[PDB]
């Protein structure tokens, strides 16, 4: 480690712990930074150069790490829980974790280079037919989204998760142990207990398990709805209207958000088409376009809009020179407060421009909290970092909003119209809530050992069904690591935070929406143009971790708990709707042919 860049010496006390954070803050950025853009540098652009050069900048992160984090634990370790400062406290706590800078030089090489491998087999693996090939985003997402032929989307489906999923396995078992060494010497039982830890709620656990509860009749029911519009579609051989959804079937290479599908599950279609992307294509709509529409609702609440060096510095498309890319939408701080940019392979289509508002999100948050210390450089919580843009991306899917930015030429305010909005948006949202509930259940079990190797897919399919009500198409066993097929758990992306984003998201709007001098049904607010909600917003985003989430969510909200109420009152039209619905036509809630697997297409997998 440069001299420059090693920890000197302070007084074992909270007046020297403040000379530490600062001086620590001095060289923390260039640390930061380098690793930051060592990671762009990568992710842009898939070499073996650029994953060595990688590697290298995470080595240098975590001498870094080990020299502030043994000083800090040298002079301040029973000490640092009793300062009188609060967000000092925070920057120690920080501090002081090591993580995978505990581990000996020869397995820090190892972790570094299981990460970078894992990255790079996710991100360019491909199914292959002829010598052509067909990536993740935008060939397969396509399909997914689009074919309606059964044998089509299961190639496409097993494809997917055999090329990515097989080889991702022995890594990830590799990378779990050596995880666990780094983390149980920060004094956590498992990785797993450190990631939950970030919620500072000891009751965790059980709070997600009572919201769950509340919200998995809405679920149930939208699953029974769905499944009997795919029915009706595909036929009794491939439905079972009693069993697992096949997890092919609904839109999405994970089933986790049904968007895709609604136009076989819209209720009246006679109404004003909902899903404007035909409209986006009809009018040529680019990426470009998306991003300033994007910024332009963050400007016109008073909110920042995107600097210069995002503009210059973002990958906004898929690169045309046909490079390697990690195409996972991701919003990047680089921590110089000056470089902050977006790295997504958009597709012109509704789906992608709420994602855009996501990345956003991340982004606004990242301008707001720019000038705190840099370990106050995060969400209240990472749930908080992730329901910014959700949020204004709610304002945007309303009629209205689609309406005045020239996307939906009619404009409604009946019963029947109301019931085909929130259907829509029941699909993306209520349909998400087990897949990002079950993802770090799955992900939990595998860092206590209750789920050891011989159980990744077994285990990982037992949530599948529990929660989603869905079933693998083609048979499935422990070769296969279909976990591993979804991008969070080889890139080691905590999940537990979109469960939280998705009833949060809601608390926040409903709160803005009140702000906002906003009177009628939440699910037509619109914030846009709300000087006052944009305001509420900035004092959330300004706070960064520097001060705990419940009284920051208690400041905005008028609550310090994750509340169901807001997501229930916002559905509440759609959920007794379908209810009504599955009723009259005599649905089973559930799925309790809980066995059942669809069969073969006959010629699978020939022509
Ligand atoms: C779409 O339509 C709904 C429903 O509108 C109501 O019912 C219709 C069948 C007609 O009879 C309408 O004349 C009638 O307003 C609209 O929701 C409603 O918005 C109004 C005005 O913002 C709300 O009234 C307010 O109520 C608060 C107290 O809650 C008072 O403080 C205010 O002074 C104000 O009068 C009303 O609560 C609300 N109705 C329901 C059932 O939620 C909606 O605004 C409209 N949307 C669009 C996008 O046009
Ligand atoms: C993708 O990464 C490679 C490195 O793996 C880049 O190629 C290098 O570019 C530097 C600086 O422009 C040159 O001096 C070197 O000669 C190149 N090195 C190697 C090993 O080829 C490449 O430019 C990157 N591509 C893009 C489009 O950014
Ligand atoms: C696509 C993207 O980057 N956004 C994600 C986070 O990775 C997100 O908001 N949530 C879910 C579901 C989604 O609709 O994107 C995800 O895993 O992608
Ligand atoms: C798992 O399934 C594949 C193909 O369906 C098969 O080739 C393989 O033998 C099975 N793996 C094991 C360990 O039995
Ligand atoms: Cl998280
Ligand atoms: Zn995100």
């Amino acid at each position: 480690l440069d001299p420059g860049l090693q920890p000197g010496q302070f007084s074992a006390d909270e007046a020297g712990a403040q000379l530490f954070a600062q001086s620590y803050q001095s060289s923390a950025e260039q640390v930061l930074f380098q690793s930051v853009a060592a990671s762009w540098a990568h992710d842009t652009n898939i070499t073996a150069e650029n994953a060595r050069r990688q590697e290298e900048a995470a080595l240098l992160s975590q001498e870094f790490a080990e020299a502030w984090g043994q000083k800090a634990k040298e002079l301040y370790e029973p000490i640092w829980q009793q300062f009188t400062d609060p967000q000092l406290r925070r920057i120690i706590g920080a501090v002081r974790t090591l993580g995978s800078a505990n581990l000996p030089l020869a397995k820090r090489q190892q972790y570094n280079a299981l990460l970078s491998q894992m990255s790079r087999i996710y991100s360019t693996a491909k199914v292959c037919l002829t010598a052509t090939c067909w990536s993740l985003d935008p060939d397969l997402t396509n399909i997914l989204a689009s074919s309606r032929s059964y044998a089509m989307l299961l190639f496409a489906w097993e494809g997917w998760h055999n090329a990515a999923g097989i080889p991702l396995k022995p890594l990830y078992e590799d990378f779990t142990a050596l995880s666990n060494e780094a983390y149980k010497q920060d004094g956590f039982t498992d990785t797993g207990a450190y990631w939950r830890s970030w919620y500072n709620s000891p009751t965790f656990e059980d709070d997600l398990e009572h919201l769950y509860q509340q919200l998995e009749p809405l679920y149930l029911n939208l699953h029974a709805f769905v499944r009997r519009a795919l029915h009706r579609r595909y036929g009794d051989r491939y439905i079972n209207l009693r069993g697992p959804i096949p997890a092919h079937l609904l839109g999405d290479m994970w089933a986790q958000s049904w968007e895709n599908i609604y136009d076989m599950v819209v209720p009246f279609p006679d109404k004003p088409n909902l899903d404007v992307t035909s409209t986006m294509l009809q009018q040529g709509w680019q990426a470009t376009h998306m991003f300033r529409v994007a910024e332009e609702f963050f400007t016109s609440l008073e909110l920042s809009p995107m600097p210069p060096e995002f503009w210059e510095g973002s990958m906004l498309e898929k690169p045309a020179d046909g490079r390697e890319v990690v195409c996972h939408a991701s919003a990047w701080d680089f921590y110089n407060r000056k470089d902050f940019r977006i790295k997504q392979c958009t597709r012109v289509t509704m789906d992608q421009l709420s994602t855009v508002h996501h990345e956003m999100g991340h982004i606004q948050y990242y301008l707001q909290y720019k000038d705190l210390p840099v370990s106050l450089r995060r969400g209240a919580n990472p749930g908080f970092h992730e329901a910014i843009g959700d949020v204004l991306a709610l304002s945007v899917s309303t009629p209205e909003h689609l309406h005045k930015i020239g996307l939906l030429d009619r404009v409604t305010n009946d019963t029947e119209s109301d019931i085909n909005y929130l259907l829509k948006m029941a699909l993306e949202k209520i349909a998400f809530l087990p897949f990002g509930y079950l993802v770090d259940q799955w992900r939990w079990g595998v860092f206590s050992g209750r789920t050891p190797p011989s159980r990744y897919n077994f285990d990982w399919w037992y949530l599948r069904t529990k929660y989603q009500g869905i079933c693998p198409p083609v048979t499935r066993n422990e070769t296969h690591f279909d976990a591993g097929a979804k991008f969070h758990v080889p890139n080691v992306t905590p999940y537990i935070r979109y469960f939280v984003s998705f009833v949060l998201q809601f608390q926040f709007h409903e709160a803005l929406c009140k702000e906002a001098g906003y009177e009628g049904p939440l699910h037509q607010c619109d914030i846009y143009r709300s000087t006052k909600a944009g305001a509420k917003l900035r004092k959330v985003l300004r706070a960064g971790s520097s001060r705990p989430w419940q009284e920051v969510l208690k400041d905005m909200v008028g609550l310090d708990a994750l509340d169901a109420q807001p997501l229930l009152k916002y559905f509440q039209l759609v959920t007794q709707w379908l209810q009504e619905q599955n009723q009259q036509n005599g649905e089973v809630l559930g799925w309790p042919e809980y066995q059942w697997h669809p069969p073969l297409p006959d010629n699978y997998p020939e022509g």
